[PDB]
């Protein structure tokens, strides 16, 4: 499914993602737009072999099982397969688990790189919410 922008923070918002750990609904929009463009059947191939899933790019080498990633942990306890579906509830609830582990927010690269320290509100602008 790629979720319309607005349709995407209501998502979120249900599922308890905003202000989760203190990060505010347009920096999860703003994730998901340059992880995955909105996109939950996206997978991409790392250089490690492992593969990220689905609207937050969730990786296979610590938070979910795909069977091919060597040494790997599936932290999240789901397969990867989960994380693809037009139900977002187990990619939220595997984010949770992941901003909490220690670094908040910088675990999703492209946050740091394209959304830290941005206008993130302007992710959510417009939405009723
Ligand atoms: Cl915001
Ligand atoms: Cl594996
Ligand atoms: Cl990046």
């Amino acid at each position: 499914k790629v979720f319309g922008r607005c349709e995407l923070a209501a998502a979120m918002k249900r599922h308890g993602l905003d202000n989760y750990r203190g990060y505010s609904l347009g920096n999860w929009v703003c994730a998901a737009k340059f992880e995955s463009n909105f996109n939950t059947q996206a997978t991409n191939r790392n250089t490690d072999g492992s593969t990220d899933y689905g609207i937050l790019q969730i990786n296979s080498r610590w938070w979910c099982n795909d069977g091919r990633t060597p040494g790997s942990r599936n932290l999240c306890n789901i397969p990867c397969s989960a994380l693809l579906s037009s139900d977002i509830t187990a990619s939220v609830n595997c984010a949770k688990k992941i901003v909490s582990d220690g670094n908040g927010m910088n675990a999703w690269v492209a946050w740091r790189n394209r959304c830290k320290g941005t206008d993130v509100q302007a992710w959510i602008r417009g939405c009723r919410l």
